[PDB]
RNA sequence: AUGGAGAGUUUGAUCCUGGCUCAGGAUGAACGCUGGCGGCGUGCCUAAUACAUGCAAGUCGAGCGAACGGACGAGAAG
């Protein structure tokens, strides 16, 4: 698994002493193959931070259904104020995709995408709404055996 | 399906709200520095301010009278 440092944060907390730093981390992890997790940790140092995020993005990995380097349908990912539109665009054009939005697209296996970001663009906020899009996309087969009809049938 | 990127900044730290700021494109542009050439364009946006000088509306003799020019070529031998 392919793994990428969306963000390094100095968090504080604080005490009679003083303020006790620590470093948290958030991490996407994924094949590029359709499966992609995303983990936070948090530690004294920053390597120790990020290898937590490492071992908690590959505990929860999510299966992402893809149609030949893009996504099946448009969706927009909401979670908390952050919201994520995805659109499937045609082979070539590339992932238009602006911070942590791309890492997740790119490790997911999604070469071709248009999408926004539409709400927060906090990190980790705007990585869940955008696992939240992928969670909800369908794939014609699935919406097929759903509604039993055939997949010709779904498209008439 | 031909088409859609975000970032910084309120806190000890946080999530949110929210404004501010920036990365792009454009110009009858101006200014600073600098400056080889060619092609094709563009060039008073302001004082519908005042304007020296030349030029930018004439033509027709197959409408007309008249005047000039007087060829060709008429006479005398100084």
């Amino acid at each position: 698994f392919e793994e990428r440092v969306v963000t390094i944060n100095r968090v504080a907390k604080v005490v009679k002493g003083g303020r006790r730093f620590r470093f948290t981390a958030l991490v996407v992890v994924g094949d590029k193959n359709g499966r992609v997790g995303f983990g936070t940790g948090k530690a004294q140092e920053v390597p120790e931070a990020i290898k937590k995020a490492v071992e908690a993005a590959k505990k929860d990995l999510v299966v992402v259904p893809r149609v030949e380097g893009t996504t099946p349908h448009t969706i927009t990912g909401r979670y908390g104020s952050g919201s994520v539109f995805m659109k499937p665009a045609a082979p070539g054009t590339g992932v238009i995709a602006g911070g942590p939005v791309r890492a997740v697209l790119e490790l997911a296996g999604i070469t071709d995408i248009l999408s926004k970001s539409l709400g927060s663009n906090t990190p980790i906020n705007m990585v869940r709404a955008t696992i939240d899009g992928l969670q909800n996309l369908k794939n014609a087969e699935d919406v097929a055996k759903l509604r039993g009809k055939t997949v010709e049938e779904l498209y008439n």
